[PDB]
């Protein structure tokens, strides 16, 4: 196992493609609002992207190969159903792989808030929540970063491990929203993501 | 072509660089003025911010493990017409110090989003290191998040007489060509260095007072 001169160029282009979205916002809907997904390889990140952008759904496996991010325009209604803002958002897209922790970290910094995710199926992933939601609090760039814990793979019932009120208890116990959800037919993707903006909204109308 | 993945000390160094960071940045003098070193491995990019923070130069080769920083606090004062210089304004300065070999380019290249400016070397005593400024700054134009962002050309290591091979001619004219500054520095007995710094940061300053 080596870091080969494809993966390297892979993420060089995220971070082309990054820089060229935040110089193209310099020059200027109402806000670009950013996010980022995080938790252990396999839970599912990357899917439930794919499908609150898209709508479809891949059985295959393809790790991340480090970081990528997805866009998306959607209408925004604050909270007593607010006029809907224009909203642009960064979906950013990181590694759950131990050895890309350090390059997935070094992107807390352009995060608003977090998409955390666990498989209801492996319970260790569930486990490691508390270390995520550490790192959250050491690396997000503010006190008390916004997050929407995600108990992902919510259709495969049968391979089930995690109870679901001990998701709650843990969420309960942090503050934090929480989600069971399925990458494969949808079920409340857009309610945990939209739960989110509702946060980082929320806050910024705080100021 | 064989790059290693991080070692777990390796990326131990990284997340302590990371933790100071996100506590620097949580704290929020009167400006927080961040720039970014880069160019080849063992140009003294390492060594000119150490000689700029603690005026120290240590000739032991330690490779920089990814990407680290340093910190001075410094004053600043406003240039205008007249030589009219303004007031002494409090500024916290954040160096970011990158590693120069292939392996961390991607580690490396996503901390430009933090700098407003980039301090860019080469060394005076290897001519490839100067041959290679080209492609930085093309990756500099390609990955900063700004256009044209303010750089400072520093040709490093000028305390080397015997061994310089870099003609001051070729230098100038490339950094004419490109509109940036050009300072001669030694990291080792100090000469350029604050000013190449100063300058740097002079441009920064200058382009807030405008936006
Ligand atoms: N049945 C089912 N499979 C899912 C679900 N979400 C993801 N998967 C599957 O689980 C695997 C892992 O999904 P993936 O999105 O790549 O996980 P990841 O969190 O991005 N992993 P990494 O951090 O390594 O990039 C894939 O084979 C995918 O098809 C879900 O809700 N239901
Ligand atoms: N004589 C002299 N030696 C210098 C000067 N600047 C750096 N050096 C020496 O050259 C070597 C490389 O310096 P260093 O600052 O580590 O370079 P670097 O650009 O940070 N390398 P890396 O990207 O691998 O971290 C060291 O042995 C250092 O002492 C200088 O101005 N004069
Ligand atoms: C824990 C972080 C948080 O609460 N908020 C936050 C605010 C702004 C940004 S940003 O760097 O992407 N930014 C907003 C407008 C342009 C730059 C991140 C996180
Ligand atoms: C090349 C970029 C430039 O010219 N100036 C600049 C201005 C502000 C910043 S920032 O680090 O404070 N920032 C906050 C969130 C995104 C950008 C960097 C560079
Ligand atoms: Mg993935
Ligand atoms: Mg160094």
């Amino acid at each position: 196992s080596f870091l080969t001169e494809e993966e390297q160029e892979a993420i060089m282009k995220v971070l082309q493609r990054d820089a060229a979205l935040k110089r193209a916002e310099e020059e200027r809907y109402d806000y670009l609002i950013k996010f980022l997904a995080l938790g252990d390889s396999g839970v599912g990140k990357t899917s439930v992207l794919y499908q609150y952008t898209d709508g479809k759904f891949n059985s295959k496996f393809i790790t991340t190969v480090g970081i990528d991010f997805r866009e998306k325009r959607v209408v925004y209604r604050a909270s007593a159903t607010g006029r809907g803002q224009r909203i642009h958002l960064q979906l950013w897209d990181t590694a759950g792989l131990e050895r890309f922790r350090s390059l997935t970290t070094a992107f807390f910094r352009d995060a608003m808030g977090f998409l955390l995710l666990f498989d209801l199926t492996n319970e260790q992933s569930f486990l490691n929540v508390r270390n995520w939601i550490s790192q959250l609090q050491m690396h997000a760039y503010c006190e008390n970063p916004d997050i929407v814990l995600c108990g992902n793979k919510s259709d495969l019932e049968d391979q089930r491990v995690v109870k679901e009120e001990e998701a709650i208890a843990l969420a309960e116990k942090y503050g934090i929203p929480y989600f069971e959800t399925s990458a494969a037919n949808g079920t409340n993707i857009s309610q945990a993501i939209e739960m989110l903006l509702d946060l980082i909204m929320k806050r910024m109308e705080r100021s």
